[PDB]
Order: C-alpha cells, then sequence, then structure tokens
C-alpha cells in the first residue's frame, strides 16, 4: 500500500506513534517519507546481507526474522513479512522499540540525514489530525 501524507499521519496517530520518545508526528512521517516514499512493500538490500523492510524500512540485522540474515537477532519476534503489510501495526510497534534503543530517531539514517532539525511540521501541515 502507498499512503498519502495525510493518511499515513493518521494511521501512525492512531497507533501512539505521535510524540511516542518525544518525538512528533512529523518526525515519523518525513522518516517514512525518505525510507519508503510511503509504500508498505518497500525493501532494500543492504552490503552486509541484512534487508529493510516496510514503510519505516526495520533492518533484519536486528529487528525481524527473514531466515537470511546470519548471525541476526528478531527483537520485534516477528517476520520481517509483517512489516510489508497494508496495515501498519507491526512497523509501528517495532518502531516504538528501535526507537526506544537508545540513539533515538538516529537508529534511521535517512532521518538523521534529512529530517532531522529541519522543519519536520510541515510533513503534517493542513492534516486533519
Ligand atoms: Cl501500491
Ligand atoms: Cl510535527
Ligand atoms: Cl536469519
Ligand atoms: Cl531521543
Ligand atoms: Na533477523
Amino acid at each position: 500500500k502507498v499512503f498519502g501524507r495525510c493518511e499515513l499521519a493518521a494511521a501512525m496517530k492512531r497507533h501512539g506513534l505521535d510524540n511516542y520518545r518525544g518525538y512528533s508526528l512529523g518526525n515519523w512521517v518525513c522518516a517514512a517519507k525518505f525510507e519508503s516514499n510511503f509504500n508498505t512493500q518497500a525493501t532494500n538490500r543492504n552490503t552486509d546481507g541484512s534487508t529493510d523492510y516496510g514503510i519505516l524500512q526495520i533492518n533484519s540485522r536486528w529487528w525481524c526474522n527473514d531466515g537470511r540474515t546470519p548471525g541476526s537477532r528478531n527483537l520485534c519476534n516477528i517476520p520481517c513479512s509483517a512489516l510489508l503489510s497494508s496495515d501498519i501495526t507491526a512497523s509501528v510497534n517495532c518502531a516504538k522499540k528501535i526507537v526506544s534503543d537508545g540513539n533515538g530517531m538516529n537508529a534511521w539514517v535517512a532521518w538523521r540525514n534529512r529530517c532531522k532539525g529541519t522543519d519536520v511540521q510541515a510533513w503534517i501541515r493542513g492534516c486533519r489530525l
């Protein structure tokens, strides 16, 4: 599923992501924009052989099981496929664990490089929330 901007903001809010760990909703929307272009089926292979999955490009090295990342963990206790669903519940639940892991949203390198410090409220501008 390819979400609209405000559609995704609303789904993230429903699932309690807004201001989770102090990160306003526009931070999450901006991160999704640059990680997946709002496409739940986004995947991207890393050089190390891990894969990133879904709207927030969550990595199999630590967070989900795909059966093909040797030595990896599955800290969200989910198949990485669950991260590609139209329903974002698994992605949001796992994102909450990632953002609580110590480095905040810096776990998402695209958020650090393209969202951090910017006018992230623009991402929820105009949205009926
Ligand atoms: Cl689609
Ligand atoms: Cl915001
Ligand atoms: Cl594995
Ligand atoms: Cl933080
Ligand atoms: Na894994």
